[PDB]
């Protein structure tokens, strides 16, 4: 079976495994496992084939991780995640898509831009702020809330939609 690898970036605290688990979780009756992994698989279909995506979730940049630029380099696609009320991770975001271009060795990498926690009333980082950033970076923006359920599926297809774009 075909196998995409999306990788989840962002700082700590957006709501990166959130999502990730959110995505897995939906549809399915899950077994109770109180472990968090920090990769996923769900199963989707694509242009009418079913299609298995490895989801995996990397720890922010004020972490040290060894191995977090050899993971990301073996991604295909990147949900790159700041929270709507947390300013410091949107400026960040110029960071995580440089940092993506670096490990991939490509000026030109899928990704989307998703902005989390679209449930809390104390934004700082306007909509339009966020739209516009993607608009010129050339790829999606979807605001979204792990919370709630808002956008959740809809990010991550995004996200294999231009994969496949790039492919194609
Ligand atoms: N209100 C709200 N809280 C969220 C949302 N997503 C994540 N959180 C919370 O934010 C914190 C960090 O989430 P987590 O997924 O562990 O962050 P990560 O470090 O980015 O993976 C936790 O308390 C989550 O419950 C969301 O959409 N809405
Ligand atoms: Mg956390």
């Amino acid at each position: 079976m075909t196998e995409y690898k999306l990788v989840v970036v962002g700082a700590d605290g957006v709501g990166k495994s959130a999502l990730t688990i959110q995505l897995i979780q939906n549809h399915k009756v899950d077994e109770y496992d109180p472990t968090i992994e920090d990769s996923y698989r769900k199963q989707v279909v694509i242009d009418g084939e079913t299609c298995l995506l490895d989801i995996l979730d990397t720890a922010g940049q004020e972490e040290y991780s060894a191995m977090r630029d050899q993971y990301m380099r073996t991604g295909e696609g990147f949900l790159c995640v700041f929270a709507i009320n947390n300013t410091k991770s949107f400026e960040d975001i110029h960071h995580y898509r440089e940092q993506i271009k670096r490990v991939k060795d490509s000026e030109d990498v899928p990704m989307v831009l998703v902005g989390n926690k679209c449930d809390l009333p104390s934004r700082t980082v306007d909509t339009k702020q966020a739209q516009d950033l993607a608009r010129s970076y050339g790829i999606p923006f979807i605001e979204t809330s792990a919370k709630t359920r808002q956008g959740v599926d809809d990010a991550f297809y995004t996200l294999v939609r231009e994969i496949r774009k790039h492919k194609e």
